[PDB]
C-alpha cells in the first residue's frame, strides 16, 4: 500500500507515534517519505548482505529475520515480510524499540540527512489530525 501524506499521519498518531521519546509527528512521516516514499512494499539489498523492510526501511541484521542474513539477532522477534504489510503495527511497534535503543532517530540516515534540523512539522501541515 502506499500511502497518502495526512493518511499516514493519522495511522501513526493512532499507533502512538505523536512525541515518543520526544519526536514529533513530523519527524515520523519526514522520515517514511524518504526511506520508502510511504510504500509499504519497499526494500532495499545492503552492501553487507541485510535488507532494510517497509515504510522505515527496518534492518535484517538487527530487528528482523528474513532467513538469509548470517548473525542476525531478530530483537523485533518478527520475520521481516510482516513489515510489508499494509497494517503498519508491525512496523511502528519495532520502530519504538529503534528509536529507544540510544540514537534516537539518527538510526534512520534519510532522517539524518534529510530530516532532521528542518521545519518537521509541514509534513503534517492541512491534515484533519
Ligand atoms: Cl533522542
Ligand atoms: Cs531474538
Amino acid at each position: 500500500k502506499v500511502f497518502g501524506r495526512c493518511e499516514l499521519a493519522a495511522a501513526m498518531k493512532r499507533h502512538g507515534l505523536d512525541n515518543y521519546r520526544g519526536y514529533s509527528l513530523g519527524n515520523w512521516v519526514c522520515a517514511a517519505k524518504f526511506e520508502s516514499n510511504f510504500n509499504t512494499q519497499a526494500t532495499n539489498r545492503n552492501t553487507d548482505g541485510s535488507t532494510d523492510y517497509g515504510i522505515l526501511q527496518i534492518n535484517s541484521r538487527w530487528w528482523c529475520n528474513d532467513g538469509r542474513t548470517p548473525g542476525s539477532r531478530n530483537l523485533c522477534n518478527i520475520p521481516c515480510s510482516a513489515l510489508l504489510s499494509s497494517d503498519i503495527t508491525a512496523s511502528v511497534n519495532c520502530a519504538k524499540k529503534i528509536v529507544s535503543d540510544g540514537n534516537g532517530m539518527n538510526a534512520w540516515v534519510a532522517w539524518r540527512n534529510r530530516c532532521k534540523g528542518t521545519d518537521v512539522q509541514a509534513w503534517i501541515r492541512g491534515c484533519r489530525l
